[PDB]
């Protein structure tokens, strides 16, 4: 116990209705961007009771058939017919788009060099690593996504039919320090809750629950016989999705992260180009991070950036290495200065940030997967 | 330099898009908590030119006059005029309200005793407390918070009559270490930007945000011939307010908290009853943090607590005290456990979360303010 700690993080999954709405806005700047990659996107998606709502700005040259880019992604996400409370043939989509404000489009980029564009807003970032996963993210948070993509996988290949699209989970593991560094001891607790069909009794799906779905994710080593397990803790989940709970884009901001490590300031990702900071700025800090992580420099590390609109150098950079590098928080800052410049027109020719991959990155969390730009580790010069 | 490091933090005004609908959010609340102390309220409020929509979940034996209570946030915030952008008098209010969920009402509060009520979501939380301030707040966020206020001031009081409702500010200020805690040093950057008539020019409105509110608001101590000011940045902000950029409810959580200080677990406070963990939670969590450092514990102090829908006591309790308690974390935590009952059908009566106050939490952040109850410390028996 001497040095040990507990900590929690959570995932939803596809079918959750913030997800859901982070997925449609992604869909709709992928099919913007598949015809214009300049354009300009900043796509809100609310979602209640059979109604999908496209609020925001959108200035490009592309023509897109949004009834159909939206009715897609829900058939995707699987919510396909009125039994499961959803049904992407038969629900409204309303949309209520307009250009980009031109005060915002003549202070950012109107008349600019792309690599001297303005970042399109204020704010600040955090990029986060960690070397307790080789993936440098958070055990918590992996297991987390992990789970709730296990049951998609499982309602997919009809093992598990009585599954719907809308799932929560939530991870508590007990840590070790080291140094500076964490270490993942056990799992503690876990909550799994997931809509189902009327017809299937809790203890078919607790039972399914735990064996079908913890014992095919979690590894055994972290499970014991004091484990705690909250599985359909409600007692009954038939009415899901955006029917029981509205859903809106930037709702998930912490799931689409770190799980509550590190730090965030607050600016969500979904259904924005790359002149949004929020989004390349957070997606360069991660790069960052993970690149001096993998580097050998530090084995856990935050980044901090800052902007001002209109403005394409960061207002500040700032790094805490948790006491895990023997490079001085000065030599750190010396070494991103000279291997990584973060203006967003810059940022987006190192991440490739015009190309169409944004829905992929709108479930199971941004970080840590499926070797996207930010994943691939710079090697750094010093 | 030794032992220095920057830190960014951002707030908006009370006419930022995003703040609009938590306001909104919170008034709909307060209309229903005047005459039923026991609704089950989720209101969502979106925004963008000329429409408020309310989208969510309210059950509830109020009768609550929508158009009434959304069309009064809006005056009261100050957009009254087709030539702002957006007028309380004319705009759209659009209604996509449901009962509760009855899958939920059954697994969280029907038939249960209050203080046995099971939180109303899963979720993770964090409080968090810093000596650096008597209010126990990051002085960054403090003084964001504080430029915008001081801009609604000199719009209301007739003194800088181009101004309009919607505002972001941004303060970088130098910190030194000091033995886990931290002392600002000097503030680096400030940027404001906020809503202008279309007659006033850059030159009046730069003079203006330098003389009479940074002036105004950060002290002559932090302020040196090296402070870096981006002032109306973007240059010309006339079109704001929704029109120039939707508002979501629960878009601004970091600004509503710590200012990316702390922890976050993602969870939104406006619109939710005391129920809902992820607001009641939090701020007992807070309760926790400033309670321990003004009781001499801790310097500075981060709390996490975790929840399973339907289940009443928190499934995980932990502390990180940075650094800055002679007591031992796991005498913190038993002190905590001695001290609080953070069940939230506890939390409602010591913090008295079915009163009517929560419009007035919806700007200029949750924390850090007018002695609300999670800002009053409890005595402490250990
Ligand atoms: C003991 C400890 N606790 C701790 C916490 N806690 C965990 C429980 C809830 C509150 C925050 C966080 C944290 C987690 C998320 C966001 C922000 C801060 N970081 N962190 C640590 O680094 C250490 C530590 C690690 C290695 C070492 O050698 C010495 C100390
Ligand atoms: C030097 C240092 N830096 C630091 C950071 N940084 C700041 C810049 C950007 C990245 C995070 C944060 C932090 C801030 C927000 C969220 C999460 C973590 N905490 N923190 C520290 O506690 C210390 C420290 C303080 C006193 C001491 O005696 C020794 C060290
Ligand atoms: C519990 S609902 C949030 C509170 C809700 N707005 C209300 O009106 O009380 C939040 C999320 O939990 C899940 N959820 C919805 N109904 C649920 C149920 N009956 N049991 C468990 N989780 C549920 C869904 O993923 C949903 O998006
Ligand atoms: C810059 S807008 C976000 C990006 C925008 N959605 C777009 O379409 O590019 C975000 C916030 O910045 C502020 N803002 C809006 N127009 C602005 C302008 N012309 N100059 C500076 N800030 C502005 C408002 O507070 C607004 O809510």
């Amino acid at each position: 116990e001497e040095g040990t700690f507990l900590f929690t993080s959570e995932s939803v999954g596809e079918g959750h209705p913030d997800k859901i709405c982070d997925q449609i806005s992604d869909a709709v700047l992928d099919a913007h961007l598949q015809q214009d990659p300049d354009a300009k996107v900043a796509c809100e998606t609310v979602a209640k009771t059979g109604m999908i709502l496209l609020a925001g700005e959108i200035t490009s040259r592309a023509a897109v058939d949004y009834q159909k880019v939206v009715r897609e992604a829900v058939k995707h996400i699987g919510y396909d017919d009125s039994s499961k409370g959803f049904d992407y043939k038969t629900c409204n989509v309303l949309v209520a788009l307009e250009q980009q404000s031109p005060d915002i489009a003549q202070g950012v980029h109107l008349d600019r060099n792309e690599e001297d564009i303005g970042a399109g807003d204020q704010g600040l970032m955090f990029g986060y690593a960690t070397d307790e996963t080789e993936e440098c993210m958070p055990l918590t948070i992996v297991l987390a996504h992990k789970l709730n993509a296990k049951l998609a996988e499982l309602r997919r290949n009809g093992t598990l039919p009585w599954l719907r699209p809308d799932s929560k989970t939530q991870v508590t593991v007990q840590y070790m320090q080291d140094r500076g560094a964490v270490l993942p001891i056990r799992v503690h607790t876990i909550v799994i809750s997931v809509q189902h069909d009327e017809e299937v009794c809790l203890d078919e799906m607790r039972d399914a629950l735990k064996e079908k779905v913890i014992k095919a994710v979690v590894p055994a080593k972290y499970l014991d016989e004091d484990t705690i397990y909250h599985l359909q803790p409600s007692g009954r989940f038939v009415i899901g999705g955006p029917q029981g709970d509205a859903g809106l884009t930037g709702r998930k901001i912490i799931v689409d992260t770190y799980g509550g490590w590190g730090a965030h300031g607050g600016g969500a990702f979904s259904g924005k180009d790359y002149t949004k900071v929020d989004r390349s700025a957070a997606y360069a800090a991660r790069w960052v991070a993970k690149s001096l992580v993998k580097g050998g420099l530090c084995r856990r590390v935050l980044v901090q950036v800052s902007y001002a609109i209109g403005v394409s150098h960061p207002l500040s950079i700032s790094i805490f290495h948790y006491g895990t590098s023997q490079k001085s928080e000065r030599e750190l800052l010396e070494i991103v200065k000279k291997n990584f410049d973060l203006r967003p027109g810059v940022i987006v020719r190192d991440l490739d940030l015009k190309k169409p991959i944004y829905q992929r990155t709108a479930a199971y969390g941004h970080f840590g997967r499926d070797s996207f730009p930010w994943e691939v580790p710079k090697k750094l010069k010093y």
